[PDB]
């Protein structure tokens, strides 16, 4: 395949963010409108996709198109706050491994026809948007995995803050693939 530079930048009206480990085996694209593809082979780690920079706490986030991994993947709408620092995930299917296995489930919420698990998770003096640091991540596993759907971000950040799980100040919010070490193929169309 092709592929764009790692960063971050505008295109066709929408933020993205390509980040790689420089380990190779990944190309991202990004196409018309919303649209991105990635193809990874044997890749090292990797996160690509198209959204916003910022994101809102109400956004009624439509994605559609084709997620084919092979190995370790998700496919999430994916962001941060700051103050507090958080990177959160609202995950829409994934590969081999579920993110939130082993970590401590917070709730549950419905939205947009499935139900989701809830979950916190902590890294530690890992690499972060403002440096290296310790902070929380939050989770929404989908239990009725697709590729297509919309996502009311709302009831997700809604949910998390009744169960404490507070959000600060939004960065970026896209509709991502991230891969560890994995195969596959996505297409992806964000509005």
């Amino acid at each position: 395949g092709s592929t764009i530079q790692p960063g971050t930048g505008y295109n066709n009206g929408y933020f993205y963010s390509y980040w790689n480990d420089g380990h190779g085996g990944v190309t991202y694209t990004n196409g018309p409108g919303g649209q991105f593809s990635v193809n990874w082979s044997n890749s090292g780690e990797f996160v690509g996709g198209k959204g916003w920079q910022p994101g809102t706490k109400n956004k009624v986030i439509n994605f559609s198109g084709s997620y084919n991994p092979n190995g370790n993947s998700y496919l999430s709408v994916y962001g941060w706050s700051r103050n507090p620092l958080i990177e959160y995930y609202i995950v829409e299917n994934f590969g081999t491994y579920n993110p939130s296995t082993g970590a401590t489930k917070l709730g549950e919420v419905t939205s947009d026809g499935s139900v989701y698990d809830i979950y916190r998770t902590q890294r530690v003096n890992q690499p972060s948007i403002i440096g290296t640091a310790t902070f929380y991540q939050y989770w929404s596993v989908r239990r009725n995995h697709r590729s297509s759907g919309s996502v009311n971000t709302a009831n997700h950040f809604n949910a998390w803050a009744q169960q404490g799980l507070t959000l600060g100040t939004m960065d970026y919010q896209i509709v991502a693939v991230q891969g560890y070490f994995s195969s596959g193929s996505a297409s992806i169309t964000v509005s």
